């Protein structure tokens, strides 16, 4: 079966003559899938005047593109929008439309939006904009149904609009949507409440009294109730979801591909809300994702990134083990940055496999240019460092590229492997709101900056991925006890409130054998932010009430000692905690402790744990610490920390992710050998794995050819590579043994190679 | 002639037994100089006990630290506070001065700070504070002068406190300092207000009639006026020089050296406070600064950095060019990032000589540990990624400061050249504190995001880099006419206020033969605040009144046309120009103009002219055109514009600031040779000089070492090489002549090397 492996060649801004040239180059590369927009406003040029054949515009020759793909052997990736993105004009919506139909636009609370903002954001549910995408899908999906593979043209998948987050106003509560039809009585908003709501219920609620659902005005400062506030984000995100549910309905009428989705409100906890809804309306809609990490600047891809790219691969590989569909990264970053430098994207394009997505599609992979009329972003140009550039140039981040899916189409044993941590981080929906907000209800002890205290640079995130402590992550809210008892150990990251139900579920998950880790509080408040202490009566634990600061100037630095670990550095208040048995104190107050319950155990830590870097290193030993306690051992050993090791298997996944020499031996299923990383880059380690008939016990370098009794090894990051088999090397060319020892049937090699390539024969 | 090439090992934090390998370890680096702090707080452990010899601990032994240094042939710089800061407990005060002296503190608006804050801030000006200040200088002064290089020692230099800044508090308005003594009736602040502004003048500039001057109480929040608001921070800043007066005058009366102050107020304009205060109280005080990029993350130091270190250095250079002192950086970052990979630390360390700082101090060089107690930003660790590790390793950034030491100790040739730009970026001291605050007043049509528009990524000032346009930095308020008119072309940054002062010396600039380059407004007001026109009047130009965005989601992308641009894009409101020839258009609005007036000229553009990367290139492109149309030639010539030069006469710094290949012609100064920079650094190339008798015409790597006949040459960034010289190479060691041809008695060599280092002998 095939590997997608794609890159992002858009016809509409690209010359006509250069398409063939560019798709062969591409070829070259390794790449066997196109990904595609279809622009609305592009092939709608005026109201009622729709080209696809180029009748007004050589690069409005849609079927002209879509024939080369098929002619060429390309698979195609089709993405019609309505909305697009892409840097485009409006984001594909017309022009003229806006203008004739103002009446469509979305409001603030104020009223109207300005109209020279980009992306001119839209009120989904206004039927006059749903009259217009229908005729949009009416025109262009003739065209996507003639194409499709089924039908024997290149097309194997439709894609939904565009990681729709309500035009990116979504990270704003109260920007959007006060349309009348969103607000007016009986609206839209009201609808939504008697649906999901009793009227008693929202009294309660939001605090008020309520004679109708009509009298309910929708929020429009953070001085109303913070179960109103995240009722009117989870609505916005169900207006998302009825678009994308129109959408999908329409295009099921016209084919019988795959249906994808890109990022759902260019969010990740709240596709707990993507997830209930395909599932209550029975959509079968593919949930792809996406890697973006640098925006006009220098592209910074070092270990700073890890905990964010654990994080969303996690819940990204949770969500699609949920609906059972392929894993797909369709927007893979390979432009927008002003050097994208060879080695820095390698440790993000090789850890996507490594993390559980071995499809790819890379974006921009065709450097091009705005036709006039339709700029946004970028005015004309549309070449930002892409591998290919507007004049056929091939830039350096081609090579890592080439590589990897020189690997994923040889290596079928790979896709077939599968990352199992022990280790789950509990996802808490409700938290993602309060932390894009910057909302700090006046009330709260804790910090709602979760960017700096759980993902970011100094994340806790950051400091499980630097301590070799691979992670999946799970929702809390979404979960079952037996689903939470697959993990042996899940940290959770606590404010001041958190549910009944995940409270409950949590108590039963150590009752039956789990162990928490809870920082940087426990809960005091439940979901209507009353009174509430499940998890500390049950984990008989009582934590000091104090206030995080805000004031970066006013957040002190606190020393943390624990059993062998003197002075660790800590960020913002640090809390006492009584209960159970102390393992963390500053001088004599205890600040974390650990409890047993039934079969399970919990540690609680009154302070946030963060990664930072030292000789002393005493951030990533406190959590070696952590795991020693509650009998958490990896499934694997290195002599260096430094190395980063992620399992799958008959692969293990070995990185550096720093430009700096690291040497060292790794032990894993009963093999150990010696690996030199001397610079920043990922390797594909074979694990007692059958490749083309020979048995590799291991190899120090990744299988990136087959041949009849023959294996093509790359190892980029060393001159120096050890390859034990039951069996002989009877040749090596690109390199010579320097040193064997049979051991029976084993034959245990050192082979030295002058360039990063080498082939053995058996 | 000695050049100070130094490293920080501070004794205090280095086990006494490791001192002497370190100190070998750091003279085999060809560091000449040891910078250390002396704590006051370790030295003084409780009150009135003094350790200076390692009575109570081997670490407080000063004594034998400076015998040690002497011994092995070190210049010491020496750095006694009393404030340190050096992520130490109290930044060096002691616990027990201020828990038996709270008074000290410095308060907030609404009463004292929390005490567990960093660097717990302190009234300066409190006389108790004072009188334990100088029995601290009284105990360790003594030492100080027996250990001066005038009487046989080490001790070179004296520097006062530590960028003082109120214990970075200056950088909010309204943290610090509301103690009794600076606010009671006719305290420090009303005595400061009657010295500087005759009472009416206050009523004018604040816009309240006052009885007398003890009615002003100190302002409180961003709803009082600007001018007031900016008397507190400027009455701050003059606190701080008082105690810098105080120390000073003490110090005097102990050493004859030289007595030196690092970044005071951690401000950059803001030296116009200290140039005018030093001047007036004829304080012979050395400026020297620091270079410190990332914290607690991996080092990033990539192009995005270039506006701000041209921006710094070019402030620092504008100031001891008036002070008249040589230049030092007493910190360049090798610390507290958690790696400085060696192509990224070189384009910084390498670009400081480039930019007029040739004295270099490395902190910190030799990491350690903190003894218990003394813990604050980093609990026990004191070696994060220092070039030195606590074990004794040498870390990667070692490489680029050994051969930096290497050219500098062997080229005075070099620090003698100059940095001379035909081109300046005027700086304003008030937009500086806006800025800092992010306080834009309601009424401003300009944002006071300087970081976003000015100074980082896409900064004004890395556009102006990275279109190889070399700038010095001018005062506006300090400098006259005359000094200006030293500058072919100076590029304003306008908000909506400028003082009638400056808008008169602009005027008057432009008359005599200048050329301005002003965005994206001109000014409306003066310095109070007041209707004033006078730029605008004198050029003849009208800008629209137009409300720049704050709102991210709000700011629109606008594409700007001109001849030969098609679709520049640009952030936030574009403006209307009238008058003057157009040269820029949004669509058929003049957005830009060319007027000239007198002898001279000024170009206005409505819209903020950032750095931006694509093939197309505009945003350098339009750079160009601004050169152009006034007239502006560079005093180089490259082929490939991605060649960063900057010329120094007898010397050419040329610099790829991206780890991407980059080839291409330089033409200067009559002669003209290829470069190959194969991944990121930076070459000092010299043109037509003499190195050792061998007359250079020119040669494309770096002179790092002259012997009787011979140059050992270093050229890290490809492995040929050419030279051209007078005479004839009659060997090559480390490498053979690829390629070479006559021309008279000059011969043109191409040298093959096969590593970095190879040398000539004539
Ligand atoms: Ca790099």
């Amino acid at each position: 079966r095939i590997v997608v492996y794609g890159g992002t060649l858009q016809y509409f801004r690209v010359p006509r003559n250069s398409w063939e040239r560019m798709l062969k180059k591409m070829k070259s590369h390794g790449l066997n899938t196109i990904d595609t927009y279809i622009a609305w406003n592009w092939h709608e040029p005026q109201e009622g005047l729709f080209d696809f054949t180029g009748e007004t515009h050589p690069q409005r020759d849609l079927v002209g593109f879509l024939d080369l793909a098929q002619k060429l052997g390309f698979y195609v990736i089709i993405r019609p929008g309505p909305y697009i993105c892409g840097e485009w004009k409006n984001g594909g919506i017309p022009e003229w439309l806006i203008n004739s139909h103002p009446e469509i636009l979305a409001k603030g609370p104020n009223g109207t939006l300005p109209r020279d903002i980009y992306y001119p954001p839209i009120t989904y549910l206004h039927p006059t904009y749903l009259e217009y995408v229908m005729k949009w899908y009416e025109n262009v999906f003739p065209i996507i149904k003639e194409y499709l593979y089924s039908n024997g043209g290149p097309i194997i998948n439709v894609t939904i609009d565009d990681e729709p987050s309500y035009w990116e106003t979504i990270f704003q509560a109260f920007l959007t949507d006060y349309n009348e039809i969103v607000v007016k009585e009986n609206g839209i908003w009201h609808s939504w409440l008697k649906e999901n709501y009793q009227l008693d219920e929202l009294e309660e609620r939001y605090g008020q009294k309520f004679s109708d659902y009509a009298e309910i005005v929708p929020p429009t400062s953070f001085s109303e109730p913070l179960p109103k506030i995240l009722d009117w984000h989870h609505f916005k995100i169900w207006m998302i979801n009825e678009y994308v549910r129109i959408l999908y309905e329409k295009i099921k009428k016209y084919v019988d591909v795959p249906i994808s989705i890109l990022d759902p409100y260019l969010l990740l906890a709240a596709w707990k809300e993507f997830y209930l809804y395909v599932t209550k309306h029975k959509l079968d809609i593919h949930l792809w994702t996406e890697f973006w990490y640098s925006f006009y600047r220098t592209f910074d891809f070092k270990e700073d990134r890890l905990g964010h790219l654990y994080y969303k691969t996690g819940v990204y590989r949770y969500y699609i083990n949920k609906l059972k569909t392929p894993p797909l990264s369709i927007e893979t970053q390979t432009s927008l940055a002003n050097v994208i430098e060879k080695d820095e994207a390698e440790l993000l394009y090789a850890l996507l496999p490594a993390l559980g997505i071995h499809n790819i599609n890379y974006y921009l992979y065709v450097g091009g240019e705005n036709p006039k009329g339709y700029e946004s972003h970028n005015g004309a140009t549309w070449d930002v460092y892409s591998p290919i550039g507007l004049d056929g140039r091939e830039r350096q981040h081609v090579e890592p590229i080439k590589w990897i899916g020189e690997f994923l189409k040889s290596n079928m044993d790979f896709i077939e492997s599968q990352l199992k941590p022990k280790v789950a981080f509990g996802m808490y929906e409700p938290y993602e709101a309060l932390s894009m907000w910057g909302h700090r209800p006046e009330s709260f002890e804790e910090s709602v900056n979760l960017q700096e205290y759980l993902f970011g640079e100094r994340g806790l995130l950051t400091l499980l991925a630097m301590s070799n402590v691979p992670f999946d992550v799970i929702d809390l809210e979404l979960s079952t006890v037996e689903e939470m008892l697959q993990y042996e150990q899940i940290w959770i990251y606590s404010l001041d409130f958190m549910s009944r139900e995940v409270q409950e579920k949590l108590a039963r998950y150590v009752e039956e054998g789990g162990n928490l880790v809870i920082l940087p509080t426990l809960p005091s408040l439940d979901e209507n932010m009353k009174p509430y202490t499940k998890l500390r009566d049950f984990l008989g634990i009582e934590v000091e009430k104090a206030k995080a600061r805000d004031n970066m100037r006013l957040i002190p630095y606190i020393s943390v000692d624990a059993e062998e670990i003197d002075r660790m550095v800590v960020r913002n208040v640090v809390r006492e905690v009584k209960g159970g048995k102390a393992i963390a104190w500053v001088g004599d107050k205890v600040v974390g402790v650990m409890v047993r319950k039934g079969k399970g155990s919990a540690v609680v830590l009154g302070f946030r744990l963060q990664y930072y870097s030292s000789y002393h290193d005493l951030h990533r030993k406190f959590v070696d610490k952590i795991l020693q306690l509650q009998g958490i051992e990896r499934d694997f050993e290195v002599s260096n920390r430094d190395i980063i090791v992620i399992p799958r298997g008959n692969y293990l996944v070995v990185v550096n992710p720093r430009d700096d020499k690291v040497t060292g031996k790794v032990r894993y299923r009963g093999v150990e050998f010696n690996v030199e990383l001397n610079k920043r880059g990922v390797l594909y380690i074979p694990i007692n794995v059958e490749i083309n008939g020979i048995k590799v016990l291991y190899a120090t370098a990744t299988p990136v050819g087959r041949g009849e009794g023959t294996i093509r090894f790359r190892n980029h990051l060393a001159n120096v590579t050890e390859i034990a088999i039951n069996g002989k090397i009877k040749e090596v060319s690109g390199g010579y043994i320097l040193q064997e020892k049979s051991s029976g049937e084993k034959n245990i090699y050192v082979i030295k190679h002058e360039s990063e390539t080498f082939e053995i024969r058996v």
